[PDB]
Order: structure tokens, then C-alpha cells, then sequence
């Protein structure tokens, strides 16, 4: 994006980020941006997660942010799932449902990005075993840890939250970023301009 580049933060080439402190713009932007050039370059799908349905109200409008940078591709969001030249390109899971969508299949998914996984702020209303949910999901349709990662984005900066307590994440919030062997956590200083 503009001001937010994930270069450095997928260099890292860790399974699981935290991108957190994002302030709004370049971080989702951006995050839509890459899946979308893996598939057209390489086939490789991605998913959307949202922690609860409503989150996941609007996703016809998924495509509206990045539409312009793809001006001679065509894409198409159908109920839930995301199409790209009239290919299955990827799908939006709502994480309260995935045991529902497990019957589905998912053949080549290679991003995961869940978008905002903080519950932000006013209640920890999460869903119970959480993290083992996404756990499962990341299992399910990632087949190894080859070039596969699932990030996940927050505009909130909440570090005891279920994912950083579960893996046993404590960051310096002095560090833009925080790296551990299978988990990375950026704290993207992007719109300091200063």
C-alpha cells in the first residue's frame, strides 16, 4: 500500500503474524493486495476470516478497495466466496462457523488473513477455544509450512489477548517487530510521519 509494506513483515516468512496498532488504511489494503497477485501469479488461494457473521455482512464489497489495481481481471464475490477470471480464488469464513464449512473443500490455500482478531475493545466476548479453532482451520487447508502463513490484522494493540496468551507472545511494545521461531507480531509505525 501507500504507507503500509508488508515486504519485510512476509519476509520473515513465519506461519503465524499479528499486525497490531494498524491504523486505518494500508494494512487491510495491503493484505487484500497480496493474496489476490499469489493467485494470479501462481494459482495459490487464500481466506478471509472474520471472528462472527455480521463481520462478514458487506463482502460483496470485498474487491471494492483493490479494484482499481487489477483493471483487467475480473472479480467476483458470489455469497462467501471469491472468484477471480470466473475461478475460485478464495473464500470468507465466518470463525464462529468453520466447523460448518469444513465440508467444503479448499484446495490450494496458501494465505490466511483474519482481519480484526482483537475484540475491540469493549468485551472479551471471543468465541470459547478460539484459538484452537483457527489452529484447526489453519490445519485443514494449509498441507504443510512451505510458503504458507495466516496473518492476522487489528487496529487495537491489546497484548493479553487469547492469541498472544495461548502461544506465549509478549512483545516489547518498543519494537516494531517482535520475532519468534514460528510467530512474528508488527507493530507497523507507518502513519508517523513525523
Amino acid at each position: 500500500s501507500l504507507f503500509y509494506n508488508p515486504q519485510k513483515m512476509l519476509s520473515y516468512d513465519r506461519i503465524l503474524n499479528f499486525v497490531i496498532g494498524a491504523r486505518g488504511i494500508g494494512k487491510s489494503y495491503a493484505m487484500k493486495v497480496y493474496p489476490i497477485n499469489r493467485f494470479i501469479k501462481y494459482g495459490e488461494q487464500f481466506i478471509y476470516v472474520r471472528r462472527y457473521k455480521p463481520e462478514l455482512a458487506k463482502v460483496s464489497n470485498y474487491f471494492n478497495d483493490v479494484a482499481q489495481e487489477f483493471p483487467d481481471h475480473e472479480l467476483v464475490v458470489k455469497g462467501r466466496r471469491f472468484y477471480i477470471d470466473g475461478k475460485l480464488a478464495g473464500w470468507a469464513i465466518p470463525l464462529s462457523v468453520w466447523q460448518s464449512e469444513k465440508s467444503n473443500a479448499y484446495p490450494n490455500v496458501s494465505t490466511i488473513v483474519f482481519d480484526e482478531f482483537i475484540r475491540e475493545k469493549d468485551n472479551s466476548n471471543y468465541i470459547p477455544n478460539e484459538v484452537s479453532a483457527l489452529l484447526n482451520l489453519m490445519d485443514t487447508v494449509f498441507r504443510n509450512r512451505e510458503r504458507v502463513r495466516c496473518i492476522c490484522l487489528s487496529n487495537a494493540v491489546s497484548v493479553v489477548n487469547p492469541y498472544f496468551l495461548f502461544f506465549n507472545l509478549v512483545p516489547d511494545v518498543n519494537k516494531r517487530f517482535n520475532v519468534y521461531d514460528d510467530a512474528l507480531i508488527e507493530i507497523p509505525d507507518s502513519l508517523d510521519f513525523s
